[PDB]
C-alpha cells in the first residue's frame, strides 16, 4: 500500500507534458491517503485493485510501470491518454485482472503471449492503437473472457484457431485490421458467441460451415474482405442472426435459399460481390427483413414474387445485376418500402401497379432496363416521391397525364425513353426540384412559362425533344441554373436576352435549332461560362462583342450558323478559351494577329468562311487538319494547307 503509493507516484514521475491541473494531482501523501483521495485509485483492504486513469491526459510509457508493486491489481482502464512504447510482458503477472483496457492510445508493437497468463480476465480491450504482428496464440486460455476488442489496429497473420476455446466469449471485435488467412473453422465451437466482427480485414477462402453451430450469433460482420467460395447454406442455421453483411468481398456462387430461415434477420448486405444464379423464392419467407441489399452482383433470372411477404421491407437494393423478366407486382407491395433501386437490370415488360400503393415511397431507380408501356397510377399520384430515375427505357404515354403533381421531387430523369406529349406547368409544384432531365423523348409543345418561375432548378436538360416555339424573357428567372441545354429541339425566334441573367450558368447548349437573327449583343454577364454550343441555328450576322466578356469560356462553338463579319479582336480577353469551332459560317477578312497572345486554343475550326490572309501564331493553326482550314477565300500568306 505505502510501497503501492510509492511505487505508483515513481510511475508518475515518468509522465511528460503534464499539467499542475492535471487529475492526478490528489496524488499526494503516500502514507496516508493511498486508498481514500487518490483519483482512480481503489482498494480493497487497504490494497489497490481498481486503477481508472482513463482520459487523464497522462502521457508516457508503461516501461516504468511498477507491474510487481501492485499484484492484487484487478481492474485496469488506462484508456484515452497519450501511452507510447510498447505492453510490456509483465501485464501477464497480474493474476487477478479481470478488466484490462489500454483502448484509445498510441501504442505500438505486438501484443505479449504473456496476457494468455491473465486466467482470470474477462474484458480484454486494446482498441485503436497501432499494434502489429500478430493475435498470440494463447490468448484462447483465456476461458473466462467475455468480450474481445482488438478492432482499429495494424495485427496482422490469422485468427488464432485456439480463439474456438473460448467457450465463453460472447463479443468478438477485430474489425480495421489487417488479418489474413482463412477463417478458423473454429469459431463455429463459440456456442455463447453473440456479434462476430471481423469486417474491414484482409481475410480470405471461405466462410467456415460451422457458422451454422453459432445458434447465438445476433450481429455478423465480415464486409470488406477478400473472402472467397459460396455462402454456404449453414449460414441459414444462424437463427438469432438479425445483421448479416457480407459485403464488398469475392464470394460466389448462388445464395442458400436457407437464408429464408432466418426469421430474425432485418439486414441483409451482400453487396459488391460475384454471386450468380436466381435469388430464391425462399428469400420472401425473411419476414422480420427490412434492409435488403444484393445489388452490384452478377446474379440472374427473375426476381421472386414472392418478396410480397416482405412486408416490413423498407430498402430494396438490387441495381447492377443481370435480373430479368418482368417486375412482380410483390417487389413494391410493402406499406413501409421507401426506397425500390432497379437501375442497371435486364427488367423487361410494364411497371406493376403496386409501385407506390401506400404513399410512402420516396426513391425509385429504372435506369438502363428493358422496360416499356406506361407510368402506372400509383406512381403518378405519388406525392412521396424524392428521387426519380426512367433513364434508357422504352416508357410511353402523355408527359402531362403520366406524371402528377410531386410537392417532394428533387431529382427525376425521364432521359432516353417514348414519352410524348407537352410539358404540363404542375412541374412547379416541385418547389424543391433541382434538376428535370428529360433528354432524347418525344415530348412536342412550348415550354410553359411556370419552368421559368422554378428558381430552385440547377440543371434543365430538354434536349433532342421535339419542343417548339420562341424562348421568352422571362428565362431571367432561373437563377441559379448552371447547365441548360435546350439543344436538338425546333426552338424558334431571337435566343432571349434574358439568358444575361443567369450568373450561375455553367453550361449552356442551345445548339441544333431554329433559333435565328444577331445573337444577343448584351450577353456579356456569365461569369461562371465555360461552355457555349450556339451551333446548328440560323443566327445571322456580326459576332457580338459581348461573348469577348466571357472570361472564363473554355469551348465556344458557334459553328453552322450565318455569321458575318470579321471574326473581332477582342478574342484576346478570352485566353482561358481552349476550343473554338467557327466553321460553316459567312466570316470575312482576316485575324487581327492578336490570337498569339491567346494561348489554350487547340482545336479551332475556321473553316468554310470567307476569310482571307495568314493563319496566326499557336498551335491549334500548326495542328489543324485539311479540313479544319479548308473552304477560306484567300488561306495564309503562302498559300498553304498545312504547316507554314
Ligand atoms: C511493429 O511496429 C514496430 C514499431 O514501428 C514504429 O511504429 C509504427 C506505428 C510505424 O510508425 C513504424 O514506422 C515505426 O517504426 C516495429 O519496430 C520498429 O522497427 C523499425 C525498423 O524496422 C525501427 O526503426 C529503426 O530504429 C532503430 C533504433 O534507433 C534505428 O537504428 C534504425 O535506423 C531504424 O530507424 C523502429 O525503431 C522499431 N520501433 C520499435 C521497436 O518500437 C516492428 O518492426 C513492427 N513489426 C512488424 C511490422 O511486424
Ligand atoms: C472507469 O470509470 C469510467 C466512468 O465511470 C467508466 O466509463 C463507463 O463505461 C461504461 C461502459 O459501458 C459506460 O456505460 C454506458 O453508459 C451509457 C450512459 O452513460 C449507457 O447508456 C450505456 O448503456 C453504457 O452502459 C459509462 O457511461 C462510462 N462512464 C463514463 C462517465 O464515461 C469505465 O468503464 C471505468 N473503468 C473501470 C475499469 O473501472
Ligand atoms: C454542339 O452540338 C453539336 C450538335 O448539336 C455537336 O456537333 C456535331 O455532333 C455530331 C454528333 O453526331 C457530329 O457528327 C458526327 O461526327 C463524326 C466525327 O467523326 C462523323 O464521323 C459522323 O459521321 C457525324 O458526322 C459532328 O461532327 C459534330 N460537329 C461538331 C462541329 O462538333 C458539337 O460537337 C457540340 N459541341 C461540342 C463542343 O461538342
Ligand atoms: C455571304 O456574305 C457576303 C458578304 O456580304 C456582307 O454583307 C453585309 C452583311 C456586310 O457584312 C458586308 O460587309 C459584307 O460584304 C454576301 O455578299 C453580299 O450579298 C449582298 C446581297 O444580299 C450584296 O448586296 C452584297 O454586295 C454582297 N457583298 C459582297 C462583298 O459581294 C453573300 O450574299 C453571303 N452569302 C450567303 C450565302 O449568306
Ligand atoms: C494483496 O497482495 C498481498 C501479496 O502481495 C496479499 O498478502 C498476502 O495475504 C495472504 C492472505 O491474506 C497471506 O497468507 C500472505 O502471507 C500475504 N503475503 C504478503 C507478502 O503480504 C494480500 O492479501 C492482498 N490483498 C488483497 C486485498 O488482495
Ligand atoms: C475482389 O473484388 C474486388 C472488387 O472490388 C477486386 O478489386 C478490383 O480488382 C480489379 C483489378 O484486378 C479492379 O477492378 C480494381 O483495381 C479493384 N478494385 C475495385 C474494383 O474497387 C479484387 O481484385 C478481387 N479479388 C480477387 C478476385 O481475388
Ligand atoms: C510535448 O508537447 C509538445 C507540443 O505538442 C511536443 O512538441 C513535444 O514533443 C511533447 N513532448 C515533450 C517531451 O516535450
Ligand atoms: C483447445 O483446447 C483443447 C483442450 O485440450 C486443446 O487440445 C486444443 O489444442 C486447443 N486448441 C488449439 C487450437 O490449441
Amino acid at each position: 500500500t505505502v510501497s503501492e503509493a510509492n511505487a505508483l507516484l515513481k510511475w508518475k514521475s515518468t509522465f511528460t507534458n503534464q499539467t499542475s491541473s492535471s487529475k492526478l494531482s490528489s496524488w499526494v501523501n503516500p502514507n496516508t491517503s493511498f486508498c481514500r483521495s487518490w483519483y482512480g485509485v481503489s482498494c480493497v483492504r487497504n490494497s489497490i485493485i481498481r486503477l481508472n486513469l482513463t482520459n487523464t491526459d497522462i502521457e508516457g510509457t508503461f516501461q516504468d510501470f511498477p507491474f510487481s508493486a501492485l499484484p492484487n491489481l484487478s481492474y485496469v482502464d488506462l484508456s484515452m491518454n497519450r501511452f507510447s512504447g510498447t505492453i510490456p510482458p509483465q501485464f501477464g503477472d497480474f493474476s487477478k485482472l479481470i478488466y484490462f483496457d489500454l483502448s484509445i492510445n498510441q501504442l505500438v508493437g505486438e501484443i505479449p503471449s504473456e496476457l494468455g497468463k491473465l486466467s482470470n480476465l474477462e474484458t480484454l480491450h486494446l482498441v485503436e492503437n497501432k499494434l502489429n504482428g500478430s493475435i498470440p496464440s494463447e490468448i484462447g486460455r483465456l476461458t473466462k473472457l467475455h468480450e474481445i476488442a482488438l478492432y482499429d489496429n495494424l495485427l496482422t497473420g490469422p485468427i488464432p484457431s485456439s480463439f474456438g476455446n473460448l467457450t465463453n466469449l460472447a463479443n468478438l471485435y477485430l474489425f480495421i485490421n489487417s488479418l489474413s488467412g482463412p477463417i478458423p473453422p473454429e469459431l463455429g465451437n463459440l456456442s455463447s458467441l453473440a456479434e462476430l466482427c471481423l469486417d474491414r480485414n484482409k481475410l480470405t477462402g471461405q466462410i467456415p460451415s460451422s457458422f451454422g453451430k453459432l445458434k447465438n450469433v445476433t450481429l455478423l460482420n465480415m464486409f470488406e474482405n477478400n473472402l472467397t467460395g459460396e455462402i454456404p447454406p449453414e449460414i441459414g442455421d444462424m437463427s438469432a442472426l438479425d445483421t448479416l453483411s457480407l459485403h464488398t468481398n469475392n464470394l460466389t456462387g448462388s445464395i442458400p435459399s436457407s437464408l429464408g430461415n432466418l426469421k430474425n434477420l432485418a439486414i441483409l448486405h451482400l453487396y459488391l460481390n460475384k454471386l450468380t444464379g436466381s435469388i430464391p423464392e425462399e428469400l420472401g419467407d425473411m419476414e422480420t427483413m427490412i434492409d435488403l441489399e444484393i445489388s452490384e452482383n452478377k446474379l440472374t433470372g427473375p426476381v421472386p414474387g414472392s418478396f410480397g411477404k416482405l412486408t416490413k421491407l423498407e430498402w430494396l437494393f438490387l441495381r447492377d445485376n443481370h435480373l430479368s423478366g418482368p417486375i412482380p407486382p410483390g417487389i413494391a407491395n410493402s406499406s413501409v418500402l421507401t426506397v425500390l433501386q432497379l437501375d442497371t437490370n435486364n427488367f423487361t415488360g410494364v411497371l406493376p401497379e403496386t409501385i407506390c400503393r401506400s404513399g410512402k415511397l420516396e426513391a425509385l431507380t429504372l435506369d438502363d432496363n428493358l422496360l416499356s408501356g406506361p407510368i402506372p397510377i400509383s406512381l403518378t399520384n405519388c406525392k412521396s416521391l424524392i428521387r426519380a430515375r426512367f433513364k434508357g427505357n422504352s416508357f410511353s404515354g402523355d408527359i402531362s397525364e403520366s406524371f402528377g403533381e410531386y410537392p417532394n421531387l428533387n431529382f427525376i430523369d425521364l432521359s432516353n425513353n417514348k414519352f410524348r406529349g407537352q410539358i404540363s406547368p404542375k412541374w412547379e409544384k416541385s418547389r424543391k426540384l433541382v434538376a428535370f432531365i428529360a433528354t432524347d423523348n418525344n415530348i412536342t409543345g412550348p415550354i410553359p412559362p411556370e419552368i421559368w418561375n422554378m428558381t430552385q432548378l440547377n440543371q434543365l436538360d430538354l434536349s433532342s425533344n421535339n419542343i417548339s416555339g420562341e424562348l421568352p424573357e422571362t428565362i431571367s428567372k432561373l437563377t441559379r441554373v448552371s447547365k441548360l441545354q435546350l439543344n436538338g429541339n425546333q426552338l424558334s425566334g431571337r435566343i432571349p436576352s434574358g439568358i444575361r441573367s443567369l450568373a450561375n450558368l455553367e453550361y449552356l447548349d442551345l445548339s441544333s435549332n431554329r433559333f435565328s437573327f444577331q445573337i444577343p449583343a448584351t450577353l456579356d454577364s456569365l461569369p461562371r461560362l465555360y461552355y457555349m454550343n450556339l451551333s446548328r441555328n440560323d443566327l445571322d450576322q456580326n459576332i457580338p462583342m459581348g461573348l469577348t466578356k466571357l472570361s472564363q469560356l473554355q469551348t465556344l462553338d458557334l459553328s453552322h450558323n450565318n455569321l458575318d463579319g470579321e471574326i473581332p479582336s477582342q478574342f484576346t480577353s478570352l485566353q482561358n478559351l481552349e476550343k473554338l469551332y467557327l466553321q460553316h459560317n459567312n466570316l470575312s477578312g482576316p485575324i487581327p494577329s492578336s490570337f498569339s497572345e491567346m494561348k489554350s486554343l487547340t482545336h479551332v475550326d475556321v473553316s468554310h468562311n470567307n476569310l482571307e490572309g495568314p493563319i496566326p501564331d499557336n498551335a491549334a493553326f500548326k495542328n489543324a487538319r485539311p479540313d479544319a482550314l479548308e473552304g477560306n477565300r484567300d488561306l495564309c500568306g503562302s498559300n498553304t494547307t498545312q504547316g507554314l
